[PDB]
């Protein structure tokens, strides 16, 4: 479901590219027609977005990679939320530029009907994509496709305003760039949490529903086990947590019965995928350890 | 030392903006001062990786991350990477621009100063960022940031000088500088894919290129007290901190401490040392340590 919105997406993206070029060329306006080459970046992000998904579905271990490719719609939310910033970054600077030096528009009829136009090809982008693991993706381009939405409207805005008042001239020159400014801290606002949950996950933190003191202390509970040491609880995508921990139980005749409880622990919480080794016998913190143990050869 | 190092690179960025702001107000020249203001993409560039190598030096185990900030370093690398690329296709788009419509700049000799300014500075950065294998990820990073900087410094030098010495007026002067935005834009995205391959595939838990599946399960099965293995998860936390978890099946709970020995030693052979191996004692029954309520989505592989 989701490849075919991306690809619905991506045709009617090069469909509108393909209308401007049209339009400049009819009307023989360079401006737009550059103008026209800047939707190459949401036709990288669609790539992007279309690519991650391709590579989500892989989730078989293989040579290369043991976990699968189920990392790869997380990574694309990452890079398609990188590369918001960056462009909200790029069209702040230029809201700056064009406070420092006011910009005149030229032909606003056909300006407002190219942003009418995109206005509702973005208008069709959030239908598609109005989400009714893989939601981070979908979100990273949600994101993309509301800021193009809200330039279409500014741009929408300004035809209008010139057209209607341009021949008091000299705040109308400077409502451009205060609106750029407004939908930028918006877009900044929406994407952050984007952003951060995805460089996050990449991270190999503890997921934000889970707590390791809590955790901790739920294990030392069982029976069997005496102490709880090297737990590392990290999250692969989505709902998919993995926990390692190592333990000692000096009773190697009753591993079953409590593993089997530790097991039941974990899966108490949101974990699934663990992977706990005993210790049987305390000078020693680990007795599985290294020979040769060095600090830049080992997790924390 | 590396954190001084990018204070310096950024103290020499912010004089030379400053620099490039006071050459725009006594030259009256608004080309100087847009260039000045997209000058802080380097800014940015640096601060990301102050950033990460602040972060990074945390390798204890925190709350909110049991692996400690050690990735931050790659993530790091991982972001500065995307940022040159983008901004490589953003000079493709401009060199693009400049094709179909040409640009002739007022004052050569502004120009040829400022570039001659920047070029040192960017020459300094390079002899700078001249150099763990994570500390060397941000810092490639960051010199390969530098060092586009320094071809486009190059290029502008170069392009000053021929407008200075030809220009009165041939057509191919004009479009001199897309010619050599194109090579630069080519030798950047070809020399900083390296990288940002090297990154993507160590957050995506890629198995690192010196370790090989199918032999190390080859040589776990080997062993004598091992049944067989099931569900070896390798990965790369950061530089040569490799993972290695796995779930194996034992003759008997009795002496099986001397079976974690050998495995343990067969996966310090390679480059392997945080490991964790699970054993299963005893229908086929792939794992005997399984959740109830198994799912498809709730399940590492
Ligand atoms: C942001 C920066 C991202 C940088 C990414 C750099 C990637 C570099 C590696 C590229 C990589 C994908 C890895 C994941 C990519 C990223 C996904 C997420 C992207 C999010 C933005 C290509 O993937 C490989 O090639 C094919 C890909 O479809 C596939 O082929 C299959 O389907 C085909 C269908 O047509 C068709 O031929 C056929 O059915 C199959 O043969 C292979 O099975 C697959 O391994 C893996 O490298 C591969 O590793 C293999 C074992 O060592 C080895 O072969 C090679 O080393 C290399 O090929
Ligand atoms: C470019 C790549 C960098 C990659 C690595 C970045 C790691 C950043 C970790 C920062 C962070 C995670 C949030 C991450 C946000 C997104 C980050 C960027 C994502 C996009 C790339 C954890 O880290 C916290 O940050 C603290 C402040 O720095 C710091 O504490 C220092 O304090 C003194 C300070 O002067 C210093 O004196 C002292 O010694 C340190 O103890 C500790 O590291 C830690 O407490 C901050 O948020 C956490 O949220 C918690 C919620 O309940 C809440 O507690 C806090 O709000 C915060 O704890
Ligand atoms: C497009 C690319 C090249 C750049 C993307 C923007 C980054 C420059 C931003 C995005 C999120 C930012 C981070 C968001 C949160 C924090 C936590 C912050 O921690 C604190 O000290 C918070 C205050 C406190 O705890 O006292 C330090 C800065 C940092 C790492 C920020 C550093 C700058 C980051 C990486
Ligand atoms: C003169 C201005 C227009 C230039 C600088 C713009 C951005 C660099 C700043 C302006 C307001 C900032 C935002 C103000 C508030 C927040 C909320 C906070 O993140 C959250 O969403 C946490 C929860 C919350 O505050 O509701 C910190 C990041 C963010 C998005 C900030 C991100 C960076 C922004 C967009
Ligand atoms: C928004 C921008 C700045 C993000 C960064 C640029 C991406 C658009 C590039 C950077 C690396 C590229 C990837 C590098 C390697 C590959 C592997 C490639 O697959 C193969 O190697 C096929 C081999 C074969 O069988 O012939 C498919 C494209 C892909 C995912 C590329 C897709 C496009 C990527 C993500
Ligand atoms: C207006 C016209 C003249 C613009 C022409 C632009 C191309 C000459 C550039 C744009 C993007 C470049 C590519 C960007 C990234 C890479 C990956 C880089 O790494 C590899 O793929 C390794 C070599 C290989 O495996 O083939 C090789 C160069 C290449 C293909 C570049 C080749 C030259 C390209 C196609
Ligand atoms: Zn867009
Ligand atoms: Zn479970
Ligand atoms: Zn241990
Ligand atoms: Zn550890
Ligand atoms: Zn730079
Ligand atoms: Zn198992
Ligand atoms: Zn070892
Ligand atoms: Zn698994």
């Amino acid at each position: 479901r989701n490849r075919g919105r991306l690809l619905c997406m991506l045709a009617l993206t090069f469909m509108f590219m393909v209308l401007e070029v049209v339009v400049s060329r009819v009307t023989s306006s360079l401006a737009m027609l550059s103008d026209s080459f800047h939707m190459l970046s949401d036709v990288l992000a669609l790539v992007v977005a279309l690519v991650a998904e391709r590579f989500a579905r892989r989730t078989h271990a293989t040579q290369k990679n043991t976990f699968g490719w189920i990392r790869a719609e997380v990574m694309g939310a990452l890079v398609n939320a990188i590369f918001l910033t960056g462009l909200c970054f790029a069209i702040l600077l230029e809201a700056i530029e064009r406070f420092i030096e006011p910009h005149e528009m030229q032909q606003p009829l056909v300006v407002l009907g190219v942003g009418v136009a995109g206005l509702l090809v973005n208008v069709l982008g959030l239908c598609l994509f109005h989400h009714h693991a893989g939601q981070l993706n979908m979100r990273g381009v949600f994101l993309h496709v509301l800021g193009d939405a809200l330039g279409s409207v500014i741009v929408v805005v300004n035809a209008l305003v010139f057209y209607f008042s341009w021949k008091g001239p000299c705040w109308v020159l400077y409502l451009d760039p205060t609106l750029c400014v407004v939908m930028v801290c918006i877009l900044l606002y929406t994407t952050y949490p984007l952003l951060k949950e995805s460089a996050l996950i990449l991270l190999q933190t503890v997921p934000k529903q889970i707590d390791i003191r809590n955790l901790i202390k739920e294990l030392r509970n069982v029976e069997g086990v005496e102490e709880v040491h090297e737990l590392h609880v990290w999250q692969l995508a989505g709902s998919r947590i993995i926990a390692t921990a190592h333990i000692k139980c000096e009773d190697p005749t009753s591993y079953m019965e409590v593993a089997k409880t530790i097991k039941d622990v974990f899966h108490n919480h949101g974990i699934h995928a663990t992977t706990i080794q005993p210790e049987f016998a305390s000078v020693v913190p680990c007795e599985l350890a290294c020979r040769t143990q060095c600090a830049l050869k080992q997790c924390c």
